[PDB]
């Protein structure tokens, strides 16, 4: 038996899968919200189409095991711009947080990312994870299009909205 | 002159320009909802993002005035499907409204746009404005990086995020 099980367990047993509805109840059970403002739906519903692979819209076990632990992984990473544990980060110093921990992107594109997401000039812990969990599925996104290794992809116009739509 | 002033007045003066806190108030208080449930600020972030060239987080009323409009008609085709007043439809018929409102979209991408904004089989108005919204301003970027003319576009990595990631 592992112990993320039981969150997961008692929520919808028998499909042996979780939508959106189903996942926000047994993640904030299990305090991987760790103190923070517990996670709200439209969140989960992107951790949801991440991790999927097949638009089920759910995901099962094993597929919840992985994102405990990167939601964990990025959890601490937050701690690090907010031991002060108020909630939020101002966008500047998100601004390195969001270069550290991977794959990142110039001064002039990281702002387009805390731009958007600046809610009432702050940043939050919600908002925080809902950013990094959309940009994870769209680098894995760009990878599987990118079938040739480069760093540069052709889009169709049909092909770019079926692409976007569905993070 | 305009009847849609009064509704934009009281929200702000921040210059003569409103954010998404006060833009969800002037549409549930113009009624443009109409019967439905009041457009929430999940939404109506991407009303401003959707009409904000600028970066600014804030709409102008002459921009007001295009979103507006663009609903009304909006609003009006989900009411073909929705003659019970309920608030809910199909993918079936949300995929046949977003063909007969003008969007060149597949069989295949309709598909996976349904399936994604669907929650129990059928689709939120809140929801469908959200879906439909997210299209008329990624169809825009597409449009605007579509000097090549050719319904094909090229996309870096660095500019690919930094594009998705604005809506
Ligand atoms: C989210 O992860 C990815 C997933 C799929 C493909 C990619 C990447 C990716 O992160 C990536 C890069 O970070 C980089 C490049 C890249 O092609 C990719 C992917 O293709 C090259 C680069 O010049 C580009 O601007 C083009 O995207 C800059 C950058 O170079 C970095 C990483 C290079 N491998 C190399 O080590 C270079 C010196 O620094
Ligand atoms: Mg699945
Ligand atoms: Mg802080
Ligand atoms: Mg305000
Ligand atoms: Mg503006
Ligand atoms: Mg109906």
């Amino acid at each position: 038996m592992d112990p993320l099980y039981g969150y997961f367990a008692a929520v919808a047993g028998q499909d042996g899968q979780i939508d959106a509805d189903e996942l926000q109840r047994c993640l904030t059970q299990s305090g991987i919200a760790g103190g923070y403002k517990p996670f709200n739906l439209e969140t989960c519903r992107l951790m949801v189409s991440m991790l999927d692979r097949d638009m089920s819209g759910t995901m099962g076990f094993n597929e919840f095991k992985e994102l405990w632990a990167v939601l964990n992984g990025w959890r601490q990473h937050f701690i690090s711009f907010d031991t002060d544990r108020s909630g939020t980060v101002d966008p500047q110093e998100l601004q390195k947080a969001l270069t550290t921990m991977g794959f990142r992107l110039s001064p002039q594109a990281v702002n387009s990312i805390a731009k958007r997401y600046s809610t009432n000039g702050k940043i939050t812990f919600d908002d925080y994870i809902a950013c990094c969990v959309k940009l994870r599925a769209l680098t894995d996104s760009f990878r599987r299009r990118d079938t040739a290794q480069q760093g540069v992809v052709n889009f169709p116009y049909d092909d770019f909205i079926q692409c976007v739509m569905s993070v």
